[PDB]
């Protein structure tokens, strides 16, 4: 016989900064726009709140919880047996839904992070396979260059600057160096690209993420549950 | 007549991360956006659920299963007991879920198999092109040998290289040029970044493992209810 | 007096991967988006199915086949004289239409491939005409450079690195080499661009395409033709 | 009164590949997308067919030909016999098809002829610009000769070139610079990639061959029916 | 009492190629899309035809000319006193409007070309003023470099390659050359950019344009004026 | 009561080429598209014409002037004679045309004057920045002189230059570095392409000449009629 | 009993050039499009005019001022006791609103400029902190290079061109120079980027802005306040 | 019953410049456009004002506060005296203004604090990557030392450098290479532009100062009126 009401809306951008940051680490340029996250989050609360209303109606002693767009933020209400009771229950049910959806979001985020980590680790591995193939081919090129240097009887380097060399100019390094590059192939480091190090960077960032109760929020109060001064009618 | 209801919606992004990753490996920049994937997946469950509903009508004793926008979707089932309505709704949801998941998994494995084949063929044809380029390079070296012989340059005439062109190859000297020609068969091909990107994508597609965890097509907002009143 | 029904929708992306790949080889960046292909394909089945329904009505003994959007996938139906008969005929007519449209698609794809091949072959030819003109001009430049080298009495090369040369610096290669480059012009390879080799690559890919019954599909079952348990009414 | 009907739709992409290729040669990046071409072509058949219908009304004995959305389009013809309705519908479709194809073919040949002329003119004017650039280069060489004479540099003073500038041309030496000037008339023009792209497009436009296979404007979903009942 | 009708639509792309080309020379990347030109052109005919209809109604003896979208191409009509007369007049009035609008288009195009030519000529002039300022500044730099070379007593060049020089390295060319570059400044050619030569190219193309009766068209017949077989009613 | 009508529409592109060119000089990439300019201009005539109509209502003897879509526009005037209706309509169109043209011309001249001022100020501030950069370069040269003195390098130690850096300036030698410092006052500023683009735009804006031919705001599809009937 | 009317619309682009320029200096690529400024400005006048109408109605002796779209430009009106009075008051009230909104705009612009100046000044400061860190690191690199040069006993430079040096090739400058670069680190200028000088450029432009009564306008007359020839009715 | 009204609209761009600057520091290219910020801010005031209206209804003696489009917005309050209506409307506007401003300020400070933390963590992880790159460089130097020893190159063999590669590092000579290895611990890390951009953003975020002037959420078009009539 007494109705408490509250008005809620999307969480503020500062309050979801943690979640936004995590999404940007995971998805990069494909991460959702913050305004879209805001809509998604309040939407999730809204549908969960509506479901709770159904649960509360499906009782031997039904309870009346409502939610609907304020215009035509969201206006929510609860009908209680007393003014204090209605207010208290509305606050309780808002918190109940909040706790439920936050837990789901946190768990899904941790799942996402774990998968992203595994995928980045796998990507480093396969990128290393490719880099190893490239190194192996370079050693082959050096082996061929040694043939050419041996034919020209070039044992010492003929170039007077540090510079790129290709299959056709490698012989100019001279057979002394070329032989050493071949003999020591096993300890020659791989040539890793900026893209490879971007993968490592992302993996480090993903592993640094910590999902907590502060990471995301799904609503804010425009008006907290009211203590109705008059009974319904 | 007891009615059970449930409320379902699109799967969460974490729950389709495997599928999303696979689509990105297979399609690259043309892979669907995550939000679009979500809509597609719940849509697929939804049409399958409507189809089951109906199938269930086409029985000696027809059953009433429904689905409609409640954002999410509300599904309902009319049973002859409270527990029966709840249990059968849950079972029918799982039945549709299992069916759609199997179809998606098999289609994805098919897609991966074809992608692998296509990438392998691509490496083969790219190698044909790389071979033609090597063959032409050897011809350029053969011509540069003529020029070096005419200038009587047997040893390299350089102090650095800025990169090697048809017109300056002769400066490498006939001793080296002759050796490059003699040993052409053991000269490695010059592969491009695009070739290695093809190899990279092939390694990644072969690394995909499609399991029951790879994709999902719905999540519960509210599980099937046990109706308190008929 | 007995109605069988089925529900069908667009083919899955994995089931049209072959067709999609072929389209990407043929059209490159202009190839249709896979979702658009899906719509096109089911659309083609749909219109062919509707045409069949007209054909079946235009009979001394009319038959009733229907198709329409399920909502407010596509729902199709057939009205038969018995439950088993209706189901069997609906399945038959779906397969009949499927076979017809698949054949059209396959034949059009093979036509497209043949034309693409011819066009790529022609493009290689014309690109070679251009490359030949560029080589011919370079030989002319070398002829002029020989004049300059002869005037400066430069017979041996004056540069100490491999590098690009232009009309004004070609003379620095010296008249011995320049004369040889001119004398041997016929055996000087053409200078082919990355774009030229992209054309060759595409031609190789186009020739590797094989159109089969697995290449494309135009529908999938959401629900296979039903065996109706009750007569109409 | 017997009615025959047919169902037609846009031509297939394979069947307009020739026309599409030609449009791409002529217009490049501004060529219409294939799907747009398809819509344009069936649209052209459609308006021509309506026009024939309406013509056929304007007769001492009016005939009824129609076209409407069936998504595809449904066309119909009312004849005085079953075979007549079918035969005349097929003939009228072919009549319109022949008319539209001839118009498209002639317009495309006109477009190709003008494009050829435009490309040829473009090569001419580009050559005028290339000539002005060569003339200026010779003037730069004439000035560099002055500087080389003042420094008394007759032979080249370099070991490589990095890029050749007005200010460092003199390092090539007066012997070579004088020869470059003396022989200016036989110095080839320096043509750019854009010039060769113009030549490339000209070769390709000249390679186009417009035939009855080049374009199509419809395909049958269902050929004209033989009506079983009046 | 007799109505002749015709159906017309936008001119074909091949028939407006001349106009399209001229517009592309004048406006470059800002030239209208050919489909937009097509719409503009038929639109111009349409409004002129409607105006003629008003002119023909405003007569001591009114005549009835009509135009309207065929569906909800354009359908036009004329009502004459005889079948042959109606057809002949409709054809006449279509040609009359065609001639009028073509003349306007041709004259506006020639006006546009003349203005474009003047603007390009002016642009070459101002670009040359800028290039002259750049040359003047370079001569100043060379004057300063001569000071530095004189202080270091560098009379001969100290660099062994052709290369770019800047204010700080110009002195390495040596005072003999630097003095000559200064003494001969008047005959030093300006350094013109690719953008400058693009302006010259466009000017040459603009001057090559020739506007004729074939340059543009504004309609094509879908159906030529009919000879009505029956009077109205 | 005699009514005269005319049909008018947006000015042609050739007839607003001057105005379009000016807008492009002043605004560059932010200049309005031609088609948008056309719409803007006829729109301006239209509102001015409506205003004249409201003016003409607010008279001891009200006059009726109208404008409406024929999209083109149809304008009309109700006169007391046939010739009067025609003549007054033509005069009122010209009256509005003259008024709008004068406003556009004056506004454009204002815009040009401000643009000139802004470009001149921009050259001044850009020069301040260029001066700061020169001053810093001289400081770098002063430091390089210290390093050259410590290494006792008085003459240049190079054979080419690849860029000149703070750390390799000393290789130019103290004789030259000292001279660069001593003569800093006569060292020209190093101006960028952007600086010269500002100069270019200034020359072009100063070249604009606004005349009665620069812009137009309508064209006649049909001139005011002489009505044959009242 | 007498109504004066006027018609007004958005200010012309030339009349708001000053404001537009200021906005472009402040916001760069994010500055509003001029057409959007035009709409904003007339909109501001419009709402202020409507507010004035409310103020004038809220009087012991109400006055009737109106504004509304001409179709569903803006048409404004005032109802006075005489023809001359109505016209005079309408003109007065238009000017009154004009003065009010112009003052607000000017003050907000000056506020914006002051803040932009402060922000640019702060940005130069922080950019200098970064440049100083980069210089400090370079001095560290030079310190390490001195170690290497000392080990190789390289006191004089070994390179024969001006060029970039890195950590690994700095030693080639020789210990005499390297020691001097270290000893004189305090007087080594910072290495400022083009982005840094763009910040300085913008600051200079911002400081050159002068907001006056000519800077912006918010309306223009299509028709000035009329002197009504007849009373209302 | 006396009604006071006011007309309010979005805050001006100058009045939210602080907030806009902060958003740009924190979000960069993803920062909201100014016009969008304006709409967001007045929207926030508006919903808070509606909420106050309810609050004021839920009283033993209900009060009537309203807000609606006039765009701008018109707000009104019904009081029991003319001065009371005006005064209470002004107070309620200020009350809502104070509440929303405090929320925005606290949220912005929270956002800044998290951004600072995130940037600091980013510098740490970027440094881990830079360290791995340095460690690999030292390994390359260790290998180049082997090659130099084999060629017996102890002193540098170069006249310039074009960058330094694994394959040409040996030309620096074993004396220098050994020293580079011996002194690896004091070799500075090689930081990228992106690293310094992170440092730059951190300095700027730390420079932000959130005050009552940072943001505003409305401006008055018309202040609360003193109604002359009941």
């Amino acid at each position: 016989k007494w109705t408490s009401t509250a008005i809620i809306t999307q969480p503020d951008v500062g309050q979801i900064a943690g979640y936004n940051n995590a999404m940007n680490v995971i998805y990069g340029q494909a991460a959702p726009k913050v305004s879209d996250l805001q809509e998604t989050l309040i939407g999730r609360f809204s549908s969960a709140f509506s479901a709770l209303a159904e649960t509360l109606d499906n009782q031997e002693e039904p309870e009346k919880l409502t939610i609907e767009p304020s215009v035509k933020p969201l206006t929510v209400s609860y009908v209680g047996q007393t003014a204090e009771g209605a207010q208290m229950k509305l606050a309780q049910y808002i918190q109940q839904v909040d706790d439920k959806v936050n837990q789901e979001l946190e768990r899904d985020l941790k799942d996402n992070i774990a998968l992203g980590r595994k995928n980045l680790q796998d990507s480093l591995r396969t990128q290393e396979v490719v880099a190893q193939e490239q190194k192996d081919l370079r050693i082959r090129q050096i082996e061929e260059a040694l043939r050419y240097a041996d034919e020209a009887k070039i044992t010492q380097p003929q170039i007077q600057q540090t510079q790129d060399v290709t299959q056709d100019t490698m012989f100019l390094l001279g057979s002394d160096a070329l032989k050493s590059m071949i003999q020591n192939e096993a300890t020659r480091p791989l040539a890793f690209s900026p893209a490879y190090y971007q993968t490592k960077q992302t993996l480090l960032d993903i592993k640094n993420l910590k999902v907590t109760a502060d990471t995301v929020h799904v609503y804010r109060y425009v008006m907290k549950p009211t203590l109705p001064v008059r009974r319904d009618s």
